Parts: structure tokens; C-alpha cells; sequence
DNA sequence: TTTTTTTTTTTTTTTT
């Protein structure tokens, strides 16, 4: 609260996991920690499945940890297919002739699956309790929760309670509010704290939020910002920095 | 146990890798966005009178004559009839509902009648779940069109995520129209103001249970309302947005034609 | 079950397919929209004092006369008398509301009586004497009268968003099912900047009140506009907003209004 | 039912268009060339800007009808109380402006032409006067109608209506008391003038110097202008009472524009026509 | 109910000799186009941003308490009541006292403070305020069981703190609490910015649509009246005042010039010629 | 609620038994006579032309050299950057200029008799970075018991007009009845056209951004100008532009700034 | 005992 002029004696003279691409985010929320729950706030195609894909791609392979993955979005083949043309550096699903051309599947295969990392999933808290105690896992990933006010507010209190009692990294994906007068976030708009759907409790049991932005309809649609809207442990929000998207490979990189 | 681990899914990933559908006119949409692709939630969305219905039934004709794709029907904004006649008008290259004198001068009815109708390729629509789930069991349909969804916020987005379920659990190509929303300040979108992805009624949920948005604009109090422009706001497989094409209507024939 | 296979509809279409009600004054109209057909909802739009139930009235007079069709009328906004003397007065080329020298002369000379049949002599012309009462007594004009053309004066005074939503959507449903010509008339909304649409201010598609619904379930727009305190306030601008059988629209033509009579005539002005 | 065939209605326009029609205006002649007086079942609004004259020239319009034409006349005035405005009329009978001397006052107050005067006004029973929830008010006016027998009916500041009672959304109010006033004064088809204001203008000159009025200008809604079946707006320069008259909505006839011009004696009180 | 116009005999002769307008004080301008105050009467008092209308309506508040006897209501919410009670004095003392310490240093020492405090809250014919619906129902209760004459608020934008619709319903409120009461009531609110050209500070002359947070403020106010200075120009305290709106009357314009007195804190009535 | 006249025998005679005074320039103290409790103080000046500079002198010169207990709440920077600025004020030095400097003062053990000569007479609090600021500031004001509270930056806490009168509606409740002397900094608006305000525009009292509200709620309003493109770079210069307590307007003096120790002098220029 | 869309009307400000 009040902060007295006799604790600044000495600090006038003054991690955990770590992420991948745009470096102003490990050096500004000092990583991910155990028992966070981390939220990932963005608009409809602004990259947030990507980006926690790469995430836990980095975290799968980099780190070793057990990862295990919750994409209600789409189906568990093609969420592994794209794991393995971005770490093949090569965009797979999205080109024809490559797929039956390289089918070296095995190989490709195997060289990212050959452990027992990635735990992909096809109630929910049964599911990752068993996820947390029978496999290890150190980061549990949820892409989609709005098909998951009270029933909302209960199920956060019961996730906050779970991780509580678990000590484990956590991130849930939740989406934006239709802005109601100007433009829209996909057009240049920043994203406040105020802007979530469902109820007002992801704002407030979570612990950081991450949001991505960029000009959709645009000149440059691959050029993103990213912001820090929340940070318990440090404080320092914001502007991180700028990612491109690297269209031929995939992989977010900062410049 | 619902959980899938990473190693036992060699089998079920080979099986599944072992384009698809394409658009006519204004070929940068098939450029852009690669054309359409199975399980899918499509969505076109434009003013009134813009040309929703008119583009969607020449991709109706255009996926039932060289394609032979079984093809279901939903034109819960008009009648049964009405929306064959316009397909036997279009596929004749002939203004058909609009002449008086030609549809009394054609009854060398049954011979474009039997031309386009003669496989089982179409089905019409005069609980809606379950007659889809009966259009995409007992029938085959890979394609199914939905003309209206706003006479069918929680009543729309339980809906929602229901019909995204069942298109989940089918795999069926699947097409829904809605309308625009209310502008409050400037021009309207019927004398060429671009189109953004708030304009949805309803709720918000319509932009992020989607896969694609296709968006028409077209000066109708204008100089030459002839002259569309699509624009493509959102595509989860490319990225690829923006504007695509343009197509002139060809106001004697009906046939959209780029140019 | 309700799905129909396109094999087994051959008959049917033969049946469908074996212009429609033409429009008077302004003959741009039916060269352009090609008048009404069964089973459309149209909407007339203006400015406060233009002259939309003006426009209608001539519309309902000669669709009663030269067409023989059985018209309804519905008249939320005034009485059944009132638009019986002006329906009167407009066919009969004599402004009679308007002048009381002639109302008392008229009454006296016998031939009130010669002027109510040669209009009201058949059964064409039904009256309404005031939300599911209102659809039930057209319903019971549609069953039991068996009216082709069915005008309504005004909609904002129906509601006493949603609750205009599926007003519109049910007024479309009867309209399709029993087929009936339903015109329906409604006002504009306050604009916010530039001049006011009553002095000649062109009208978009977005000015329409209640919601955003009178336009997303309706077949065509007729917007009418003049110069209220101008050099003339009589040649008024006619303009097609929307169609979907034709699809053309813009101006259709120019009409003056012959204070002495009545009659909204088409005149001779190209810009 | 309601179906009402037009073959079966035959003795009733004979009834309708022999009978009512007529009540004119006063203070100027291009009024009545315009609007054809007031009648029956009809929605005559006067607007101005903020102390410009729409309470004189409708009190002056008050005492000419309930004096020389028999007809009953209901003040619905909410602006001031019962006892300022049946003291103001006396004066403007009178010729004089009683409020605004004591002089005057007082001497009607000793020499008895007071109650000389007040038995002149009101020896018929032709003014009604009412004294200041949207519910009880229309139920004042429905025994106005039915059991005083009124013929004219003046509603003044309609906006003291809306602002006083408790509504989270002002337009839908606005927009429910309009039609059901309208629904009153159709069903019993008496004189009913209302009196409302003018909102802000955006920029330029404002209505209180010399602006020109136009329609849209009505303060609190759009369905002043769409259910009124005529609206005269008043316009002076503060000659600081030169007044004139604008017609904006004639549904009777199609003459609107400029009426005339007025002016306001500083003396007497009346609004007396002009020359230019 | 409804009543007929003939039971008001016995009523209008009683209104006829009852009502008597209050003068204002400073010019006699002001009192040639709109006779006093009445009761019932709702009079707006506006200017610039720190141009002088708390000065003046103290001042007014003052010549109507101790010279009329009134019973006189403040409602001052701009600043606390020692500070308003403390200028009172100095004012009516003709001195300025809050703006010397030597002053009210010497004051408490040599016990006049005693013979400046007695000679006005002796007759107890002023009452103070100490800082939506409560508010008026204290107004009521200094109306009624106090039995004020004219009560006068300060800086309406506290009350209304949508406001438009708050500030429609508060002016409604408080014109129902002026008429069928008798009570002047004297209303404080500013002014919004200017689109273009200059500042009402620097010397604009003012309109009478500058009157912020509605037009309904205009509508129910019965006589408006507002204050000019330019601070910045040559002669920095000669002020005009200009009658916006006078529905009893009904002239406005120009009333008069003033000029402040630095030294003693009373603005009083000039000869300027424009 | 209501208390009468007399029952203010004793509290008017409590409240006669001071301003505190503006250091830098002494032609502010002839016509502003100080500040006292419950004296809002509105300061601003162009983009960058020393707020915080001349803000923070006058926190240093009445929190160590008159004995006031000063609350920051700067929300520009963090806490220890505000500190670094406020010992690198007090020991004339530019301190985060140069790294040099930094590091001399470190080796040599003079950094600790730097920090116990301010912050060990608990005269000095900071704040750490919209209604919970407020809660924590009545805190600050009653529990800790301080005197001068000042605020920057209020575009942070602040449909940019209803927020921001809130705000400073809250703030002036607050600082009434408290007696606290409240020091908030703001901004100017843009220039549209003539000469911006990096160049000497003449500042008038309608350039407050956001509303018009923080002219009527402020009772001391301080502009300073600084032509930093012109001849003079180094020279500022003090516009009282409302007082509430005398009403003495326009140019108070002049003042020098020096780049060598941060300060700025009192100077003699001519105009 | 709570979060999101649609819509007509009155005011106070905001940029490149
Ligand atoms: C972020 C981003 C995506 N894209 C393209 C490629 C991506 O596969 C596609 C969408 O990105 P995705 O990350 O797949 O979007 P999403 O699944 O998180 O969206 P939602 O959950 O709201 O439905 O858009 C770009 O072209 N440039 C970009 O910067
Ligand atoms: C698309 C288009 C239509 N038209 C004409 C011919 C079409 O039959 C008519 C309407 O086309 P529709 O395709 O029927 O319009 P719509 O379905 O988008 O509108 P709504 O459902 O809201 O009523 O407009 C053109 O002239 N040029 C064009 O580019
Ligand atoms: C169309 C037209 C009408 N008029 C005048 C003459 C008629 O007596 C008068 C009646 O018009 P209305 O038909 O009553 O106008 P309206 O119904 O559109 O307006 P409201 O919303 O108030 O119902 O219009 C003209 O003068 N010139 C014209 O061109
Ligand atoms: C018309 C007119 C009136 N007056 C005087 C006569 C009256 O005393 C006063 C008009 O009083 P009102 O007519 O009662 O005021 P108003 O109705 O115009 O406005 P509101 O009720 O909204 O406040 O002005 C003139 O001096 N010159 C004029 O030209
Ligand atoms: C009347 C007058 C006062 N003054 C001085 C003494 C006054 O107390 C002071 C102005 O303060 P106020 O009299 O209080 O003026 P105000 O009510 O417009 O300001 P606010 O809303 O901020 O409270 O300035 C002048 O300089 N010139 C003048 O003409
Ligand atoms: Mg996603
Ligand atoms: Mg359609
Ligand atoms: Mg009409
Ligand atoms: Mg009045
Ligand atoms: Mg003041």
C-alpha cells in the first residue's frame, strides 16, 4: 500500500520457465512460475493457438517437461501435425503436395515423439488431476473454456483451487468483448483489462495476462504487438515488443 | 480415460494425411484462402439486397453440376420452387423469373429440367438439428447450405457450438448466412463502406466459432452497382485477408463473372 | 420429415411458373421494379407531412377501379370516415375534405349518393376500425374476404427491438403463406448532422427506426422526397432504395402534386 | 370484429362531412389561410426557443376562444399555479398588465373593480383550470372530456412530464405518452394543443437570437413530429418583438412556410398583427 | 383534482394582496427590467470561471439578510463555513479579511472579534450549510421548521456527481421546491468551453446557450442572469451584466457597470459609458 | 445536517488562530500569498517543459527545509527512479546522465550519507505505482499524518469527460474539510494552428485537455513556457492564470534553468 | 441475485 522513505536503505542500491520469441517477455514478467495461471487474451485469428503451440512446442522438446495439451478448437491429428511442420520448419497442412510427398513421416515422427512428453486430450478437472498425478505434468495448456456468471465463476474458483493444491504451470486461453464504439482490437486497438467475456473473475484470479495485437485489414497483417496487462510479482506492464510471423516457416520470431 | 498421448498416434495421423472444394468467380478467393474444406463453418455475410442468396446459389449450381457432390438446401428465406427456378434461370443462361414472356414461350421445359435434376444431387428444406443430422446420415450430403439464422445471445450461441459440434462430428462442408449489423455514424454498407468484423448481429460469438468470413460491398445507389468487391476477413488455415476480386453481374445473362 | 428431393418437384414448378399489379404516376416504377407480386412486403418511406398516405391512397384508389381486386385498408392512423371522403374527393377530381362550401353543396344536390356507389358500388374497398388482434383481423381479411392487396398505415404505433424482430418476422410468414400483396408504411429517424430530410435531403437506407429489421425482411423501398419550404414544394423525387427481383434502383422519375385536384402526375424534369 | 365494409358505412359519412370544422386562430391572418383553424380530434403543437412567446400568444389564443366563440377551455398549465395564470387572463381581458404593477393591483384591491372584472371574464363556465406519475394526469383530462364537457384542451411543458417521473430510457416514455395522447384526443375528438420545447443547436446562431427553426429541432424525441397533425413555430430577434410565424407540418391542407408577422405591445399584452 | 375557475374568488383576491420582489443590490440596473424576486422563482446566476459569482451572490445574500430581514439559507458547498463565515464578516466590515493574517491576528487580541460577531448573528437571521435526495430533504427542513425566505446553493455539478437525465430530474426537483412553497431560490452553475474564437475569461460576451450539463437548465430557470470581467484587459474590475432571460419581464440586454473595490471587498455601482 | 449561526461562537474564533510559501521565484509569493488547507494547485506547462523538474524542486525545498511531511504519487516513473531524482537534486549533480557518476559515489561510502541527511526525518513518503488510489491517499493523509500531497500524470487514472470530472470531483471532496495542500500536475491540448507550445505560445486558461472541469474545481492554476527553439533555451517563465483568494493574473517573474546541477535559479529577465 | 448484443436522443471533446 503506503511505502515509507526508511525501506529504501539498500534497494536504491539494487525465474522458472521461460518463453520463446519476442525476449521482452522473460525479461519483463520474469518467466512463468508454479501455480500461476497465466491468460492469453486476444481477438478471433490474432494467433493465440499459435503462439501456445510454439509454446509448447518449446516446452516439450527444450525443457522436457510433461506437457499436456486440452484443443477442444480443433481435432488431436491435425494439432500434432502442426507441431510437426513447425519443428520441421516447413508449413505442413497447407501445402498439398508435401504431405504425400513425405510419406521420412517416421522420421519426422519420431525425432519430436520418441518420449512420452506430449499428452494430447480428444469432468475436465478429473481429467487434468489425473494429467498432474499419473503423468508429471509440469504445464497444462487449455485452448478453449467459454463451452466449459456463477458456473464461470465456480469453475475459476475450483481451477484456482486445483493449482493451489497442485503447484502446477497453467495456461487457459479466454477471448475478447465486442468493442461497442470506434474500430475493433483486429484493426489497431489496444486491449484493456476491461474487455473479457463470460464474467469479471479472469481479471482477478489470474495472475498475468498476455494480449497480441495487429492490423488485420492492413498493409502489413504479420506484424504484432504484444502487451502485458498484469503482473503480480513485478509490476512492469505494457509494450513488450514486436514479432513477425515468418510466413514460409511459422515460427513467431522478434525483430 | 479420454487422455491421447503423443507416442501411440502414428496409426491415426497417416490415416488422416492420406484443397478440396473451390469457388467460381473471382478466382483470387481459391488464390487466398485455397477454397473450401471439410468440417468447416463458412460464414458470408453482406447488407440487404448486397447478393448473399445470388452468390451462394451460383456455388450451389457450380457444386452440383461438375462436382456431382450431394448438396442440401436450407432457403428458410424463401420457397421451394422459387429457388429452383432460379437454378434452372441460371444454369440456362437465361433471366428465367423476371421475363414473363419466355416462361410461357419455354412450355422444352422437361429438357432443362432433366439436364440438371436427372442425378440426386439436390435436396430442399420446406428439430432443425435433427433434420440435418437426417440430410447427413440418410442422404450423403457433403454440402449444407443455411439461408438465414437469424429468425432460428444464449439462444444463439447454444447454437451455436451446437451446430459447430455436429459439423465436428460429421465432417460435412457447411454454410451459414447472416446479416449485418446496424451502423451508427458515417455511410452505410450499401453505398461502399468496407465491412469489419464487428459487424455481426446478435453476439460476438459468430467471429470466433466460424473458420471463414466473406464479406461483399457494392455502391447500390451508385454510378455502376454492377461492380462487387469480396473481401476475406478471417481465415484460420491461411491468414491470407484482405481484397480479393471483383465481379461484374451481367445484368442481361445472371452468371457473376470476374473482371 | 420435410426434405424434398429435387427428382420428385417437376410438377409443382409446372404449376408455379403457369409483372403484377402495375403502380400509377411516375412510370419509371414499373418499367423499373416492375410492380408488386404475390407474397412481397413493401415499405414506403418519407419525411413528417411528406405524403406517404397520399401516395397510398392513390395507389389503393386505382387498384380498386381499373384492377377490380379486393383491397383492405388499414388505417391506424385516422378514422374510417375521413379516408372514405378523401377516397371520394380523389376520384371523383375534386379536393373535398378541403373545402366546406362544396361539402354542404353536394349533400343538398342528391348526388352524394351518385358519387358513393360509382366508387364503394362493389365489394372492393374493406376498412379497419381500431399485435395478435391485429394479425388475427388480417388473417380474417385474407380468409374471409379474400383481399389481394393489404395496405398498412403505420407500425410505430403498433409497439406499445425484439418485440419488432418477430412482428416483422410473423408479418412475413403470413405474407408468404397466404401469398397476399402487404404494404406497409413507416417514418424515418432524426438524422444527426446536415440538413433535415423534409427539405430535400436524400434518404439512405440506414433511416428506418425501431431496428435495423424493416429492411433485412422486406422485398423493396420506395423513398419519396421534396423541397418543403422551397421555390416549389409540388415536384417531388421518387427513389427505388431496394429490390430483389429486379435489382435495379436510383431514381425513377419526378411527379407534381395539382393543388387544384389531387393527383400526383408525372411531369417533365430531367435535372 | 372490425372489418368494417365500405359498402355498409353510407349514412355515416352523410352524418360526417354535413357537421366538427372551423375554430380560428387570432393575432394574425396567414394562420387561418394555412391551417384552417383547429378541429376536432386533431394535435396543434406551438414550439419557440426559451422565453420567446409560446405561453402568450397560446393565453391569448385561451381567452379569444372562451369568450367570443362558447366554447369550453381547459388549461393544463404546469409552468405556474392556478393563481397566476387566471390573474394574468383578467388583465389581458382588461387590456392591461395587472401582474407586473402594484399599482394597479391595489386599486382593484379598494375601489371593487376587482370582482367588476372578474364576474365579466368568468360569468359562463368556460375556463378550467388545472393545478400540479404520467397516469392520473390523462385521467384528469378523460373527466375534462366526460364530465365537464371541454372543447379545447392546452397541455403546457410537456417536458416537466417526462423529467418528473422515474424511466431509465426517456425516448420509449416520450414515444408511449405521445401515442396514447393521440389515442385521447382521437377517440373523443376534442381541440388538443401541446406545447413542447427546443433542444440545443449544434453550432451557429442560437434560437433565442435570430435562428431560423427547422423541424427536427424538437427536444426529447422523433415522435413529436411524427403523430402532431400540425406545427407552428414562433421566431423573433431579441425590434426586439417582432414575431413571426412558421407553418412546418401541415397535414390538412399543404400550405407551411412563413404565415406572417407579429407584433407584441409591451402596454397591453396581445399579439397584434403587423405590417412589414 | 381539477377545479373551476369560479371557486378561485376567494383565492386570486388572496394572492392579490400578499409576491413582493426582493431588490438586488450592487446596481440599480439589474432592479429596472425585472423588479426583485418573488417567491417561486428559480434565478440562475453564471460567469466565467473565476469571475466573480460567489463575491456577488455573497454579497447579495448579505444586503438581503441584514438590511431586509430575511431569514436567509446558504447552501456554499465550494468551500467550508468558517472560510464563508469568516468573509461574511469581513465583508460586512467593508475590510478584507481572510487575504491579511495581520488583520485577524490583531482582531482576536484587542476583542472586537466579539463586536463583529454580535452585531450580525445577533437577529439570527442567517443560516449555513455543512457538507441527491438527502439534500433536499435538509432544504425542506431549513424551509419549514427554520422558516428561511430565500435560500441560495452553491456549484450545482456536486449534486449531479447519465447526467443530463440527473440534471433534469435535479432542476425538475427543485423547481417543485420552489413553486407551491414561496421560496427564492438562487441556483450557481458555470459555463462550458467555448468552440471557437476566445475565452469568456478574456473577455467574451456571453451567450445564453454556454449553460453546461442540459438545455432543460434554461428551460425551468425563470430569470437568468450573468457576469463579465476582462482580468487580462486594462481595467480589470469594472464587470457588466447582462439579463439573459426575464420571463416576468421579458427585457434583456445590458444592465449596468460595476467596479470592484479591491480594499474593501464591495463591488458597487460604476459610471462607465460604453 | 443544517447548523445556525450561532453555534459558530467558538469554532470561527478556533479557525483565525497560514500559507506556505513558493520557493524558486518570490514574484509568485506577491500575489498568490502561499497556499492553505484545502488549496488545489493545478501546474502545467507544454510537452516536457520541466513539470516534474519544477514540481520536484518545490517537494525538496518544502520537505527537508521547512519541516512538512511531502507525499508523492508519481506515476511516471517507479519509486526508485523518483528517489535517484530527488538525491541527485539535493547533492546538485545529474545523476542518471552519466554512468560515471553513478559509480564514483558508490566506491568512495558517501551514498549512505546521502540517503539519511532526506529520507531520515520521515518527511518524505512515496507511492508505488482509480478509486483505490484514493483510499490508500486518506491513509497517507490520517495515518501517517502528512501535509502536501502531490499527483502527476493524470492522464493514467483518466468518453474522456465524465471520468475525469468524477475524479476531480473526488479530489476536491477530498481536500475540502482536510486541510491538505493537493498538487495535481496535468497537460495542455494540441495546438491546432498558429505556434506550438515548444516555441512560447501565449497560454490561455481554455487550454486544460480532457474537459473544462479543471478550471472550475482548481483554485491556483501555474503555467510555465519555455522557448527551448528559440534564442533562449535555458529560460522558463511563471503565468498565474486564476486565483480564487486574491484574483491576480498574468506573468509572476522569471527564471533561469542550468544544466550543470538540475536546478533552476531565480532571474532578473526583461521584457 | 450476474455478464453480453440492438437501438433512438441529448451533451461535452477528440486526432492525423
Ligand atoms: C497471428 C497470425 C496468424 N496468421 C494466420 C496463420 C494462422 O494459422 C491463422 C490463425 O491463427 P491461429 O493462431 O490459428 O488463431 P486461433 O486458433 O488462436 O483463433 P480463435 O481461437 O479465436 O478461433 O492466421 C497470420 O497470417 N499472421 C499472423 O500474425
Ligand atoms: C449481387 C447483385 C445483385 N443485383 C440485383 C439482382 C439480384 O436478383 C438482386 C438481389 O440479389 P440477392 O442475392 O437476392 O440479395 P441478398 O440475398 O443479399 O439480400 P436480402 O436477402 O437481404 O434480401 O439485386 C445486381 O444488380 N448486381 C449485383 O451485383
Ligand atoms: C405528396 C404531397 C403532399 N402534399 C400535401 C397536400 C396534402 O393535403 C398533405 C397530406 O400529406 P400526408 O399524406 O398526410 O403526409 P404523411 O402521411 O406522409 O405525413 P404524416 O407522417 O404526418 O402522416 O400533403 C403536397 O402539397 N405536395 C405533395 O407533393
Ligand atoms: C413575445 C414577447 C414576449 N415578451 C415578454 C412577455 C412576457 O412577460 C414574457 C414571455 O413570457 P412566457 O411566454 O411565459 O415565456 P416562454 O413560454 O416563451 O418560455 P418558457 O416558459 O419556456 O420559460 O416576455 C416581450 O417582451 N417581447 C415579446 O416579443
Ligand atoms: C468580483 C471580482 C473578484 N476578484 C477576486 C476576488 C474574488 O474572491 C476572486 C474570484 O473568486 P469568486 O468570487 O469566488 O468567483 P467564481 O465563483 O466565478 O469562481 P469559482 O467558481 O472558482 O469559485 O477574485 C477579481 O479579481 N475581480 C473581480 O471583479
Ligand atoms: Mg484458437
Ligand atoms: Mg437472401
Ligand atoms: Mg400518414
Ligand atoms: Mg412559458
Ligand atoms: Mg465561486
Amino acid at each position: 500500500g503506503v511505502v515509507s522513505a526508511l525501506s529504501l536503505r539498500e534497494r536504491i542500491r539494487e525465474v522458472g520457465l521461460l518463453f520463446s520469441g519476442c525476449t521482452g517477455i522473460n525479461d519483463k514478467t520474469l518467466g512463468a512460475r508454479g501455480g500461476e495461471v497465466i491468460m492469453v487474451t486476444s481477438g478471433s485469428g490474432m494467433g493465440k493457438s499459435t503462439f501456445v503451440r510454439q509454446q509448447a512446442l518449446q516446452w516439450g522438446t527444450a525443457m522436457g517437461k510433461k506437457v499436456g495439451l486440452a484443443m477442444l478448437q480443433e481435432s488431436v491429428e491435425e494439432t500434432a501435425e502442426d507441431l510437426i511442420g513447425l519443428h520441421n520448419r516447413v508449413r505442413l497442412r497447407q501445402s498439398d503436395s508435401l504431405k504425400r510427398e513425405i510419406i521420412k513421416f517416421d522420421q519426422w515422427f519420431d525425432e519430436l515423439f520418441g518420449n512420452d512428453t506430449f499428452h494430447l486430450y480428444d469432468r475436465l478437472l478429473a481429467k487434468l488431476a489425473y494429467m498432474r498425478s499419473g503423468l508429471g505434468c509440469d504445464v497444462i495448456i487449455l485452448d478453449h473454456i467459454s463451452i466449459v456468471r456463477k458456473m464461470i465463476d465456480n469453475l475459476m474458483t475450483k481451477l484456482k483451487g486445483f493449482a493451489k493444491s497442485t503447484g502446477v504451470v497453467l495456461v487457459v486461453i479466454c477471448h475478447l468483448k465486442n468493442p461497442d464504439k470506434g474500430k475493433a482490437h483486429e484493426e489497431g486497438r489496444p486491449v484493456s483489462i476491461t474487455d473479457l467475456r463470460g464474467s469479471g473473475a479472469l481479471r482477478q484470479l489470474s495472475d498475468t495476462i498476455i494480449a497480441l495485437e495487429r492490423n488485420q485489414q492492413g498493409d502489413m497483417p504479420n506484424l504484432v504487438l504484444v502487451r502485458i496487462l498484469k503482473c503480480r510479482f513485478t509490476g512492469d506492464t505494457g509494450i513488450a515488443g514486436y514479432m513477425e510471423y515468418n510466413k514460409e516457416t511459422g515460427w513467431l520470431e522478434p525483430s
